[PDB]
């Protein structure tokens, strides 16, 4: 159980992932905008992420242990999975979702592979 990753960095990729051209679909806090949706949202998703709570589990460490971020992807999966089941797989909003992911996907493996490829530069241990 390894230190891979500075928190600060961490959550730098988190908030890296707030795209405006995703119009705040991942960002806004689903509960705080529409309050009406608490039964019917809580219903359908009874496991939630935005990536607000992404950025505060970044600074707070939960991610910092995982070489490959796994905790993160599975955290993006579920916001991404949460948008499809409540919004549908189809129109502007489910676009957004898998083109999201996809971003996502690929800004966490650039971060994983930069890191690894420093890490692996050691002359020591």
């Amino acid at each position: 159980r390894q230190k891979f990753y500075p928190e600060e960095e961490l959550v730098a990729l988190v908030r890296s992932l707030d795209r405006p051209q995703d119009e705040g679909l991942f960002s806004m806090d689903v509960l705080v905008v529409y309050p009406h949706l608490e039964q019917e949202y809580t219903r359908v998703c009874p496991k939630r992420c935005d990536l607000a709570t992404a950025a505060e589990k970044a600074a707070n460490e939960a991610y910092s242990y995982d070489v490959n971020l796994t905790a993160l992807r599975e955290d993006i999966k579920l916001m991404v999975n949460n948008c499809y089941r409540f919004n549908g797989t189809k129109g502007p909003l489910a676009n957004i979702a898998e083109r999201f992911e996809a971003f996502a996907k690929e800004q966490i493996d650039a971060y994983v592979t930069k890191k690894a490829g420093g890490r692996r530069l050691s002359s020591l241990r």
